[PDB]
């Protein structure tokens, strides 16, 4: 018959037990700040269609970033706003400083705190072993928090992690694909970015949960400790799953498909072939060896699992010995 149902193994009913207005974002009444408090300074690079700007709050001369939204997507705008408000003040979550609009045209915009980011393409080349452990821990604080608040981020990738490296200051940004978790809901699998899509998205398993974000995090960890960005580089979504299978092996993939009674698109079996699981040690070479340890490999192995229920939760990840020296520091 159809696929086996699944529910999250942590934070399952957080939204069930909240007041409706916590998660019923279409009902939210937006409290608007004053557009004339902000002046746009320079456009930032956020992709071809983005409208994201460095700006200044002219009442205090603090730098901010403004994201101008397209008003056509009313329900999606309210969802992002409600999620940002629900999570504001949480650890390592970007702060929504304001929400403003043109008073006449009503074009709305989100105003974020400024982080003095170093582009990850440059930054990740310079990070030490300790730095990777530290910033992974910071991202885990943000994911445990938002998952505990009933929210899946669904677009975890380096481009959505702002790092002010000299202040060791990290923020998880771009909550525009984030969604409230409700057990049994069949979600859109056209989320995340190709290289960070979990197997559930690539095989069209819609009843996914917070654990999708842990697969994306494991992709980032692998790219950082092995200096291979992105780590799984498919040319489309089908080839993306082949790239994962050439590392994790095809047997555990077919085991996952069988466990959830997933109907695999039939061209897949041709291109997936037959691949053994590769020992993680195989990806260590001369330029990344100083970033790899037995603890890092054990931790990565526990995030990058086909079965979403078998991946570490963010809190379980924070307990892993990979972070022992970070935890003492904090
Ligand atoms: O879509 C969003 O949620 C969102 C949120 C924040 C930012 C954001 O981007 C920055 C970029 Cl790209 C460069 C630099 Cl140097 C600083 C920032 C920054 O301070 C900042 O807040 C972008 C998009
Ligand atoms: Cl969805
Ligand atoms: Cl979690």
């Amino acid at each position: 018959s159809g696929p086996v149902p699944s529910r999250a193994r942590v934070y399952t009913d957080v939204n069930t037990h909240r007041p409706r207005e916590y998660w019923d974002y279409e009902s939210h009444v937006v409290e608007w700040g004053n557009q004339d408090d902000y002046q746009l300074v320079r456009k930032l690079g956020r992709g071809k269609y983005s409208e994201v700007f460095e700006a200044i709050n002219i009442t205090n001369n603090e730098k901010v970033v403004v994201k101008i939204l397209k008003p056509v997507k009313k329900k999606k705008i309210k969802r992002e706003i409600k999620i940002l408000e629900n999570l504001r003040g949480g650890p390592n979550i970007i702060t929504l400083a304001d929400i403003v609009k043109d008073p006449v045209s009503r074009t709305p915009a989100l105003v974020f705190e400024h982080v003095n980011n170093t582009d990850f393409k440059q930054l990740y080349q310079t990070l030490t072993d300790y730095d990777i452990r530290f910033y992974m821990y910071e991202i885990l604080k943000a994911l445990d928090y938002c998952h505990s608040m009933g929210i899946m981020h669904r677009d975890v990738k380096p481009h959505n992690v702002m790092i002010d490296h000299e202040h060791r200051k990290l923020r998880l940004i771009d909550w525009g694909l984030a969604e409230f978790y409700h057990p049994g809901q069949e979600y859109n699998v056209r989320v995340a970015s190709r290289y960070f899509k979990g197997p559930e998205l690539l095989v069209d398993y819609q009843m996914y949960d917070y654990s999708l974000d842990m697969w994306s995090l494991g992709c980032m960890l692998a790219s950082m400790i092995f200096r291979k960005e992105p780590f799984f580089h498919g040319h489309d979504n089908y080839d993306q799953l082949v790239r994962i299978a050439k590392v994790l092996g095809t047997e555990d993939l077919y085991d996952y498909i069988d466990k959830y009674n997933i109907e695999l698109d039939p061209r897949f079996n041709d291109i997936l072939g037959r691949h053994s699981r590769k020992r993680w040690e195989r990806f260590v070479h001369s330029e990344n060896q100083h970033l790899v340890s037995p603890e890092a490999l054990d931790f990565l192995d526990k995030l990058l699992r086909y079965d979403h229920q078998s991946r570490l939760t963010a809190r379980e990840a924070m307990e892993h010995p990979y972070f022992y020296t970070v935890v003492k520091d904090q």
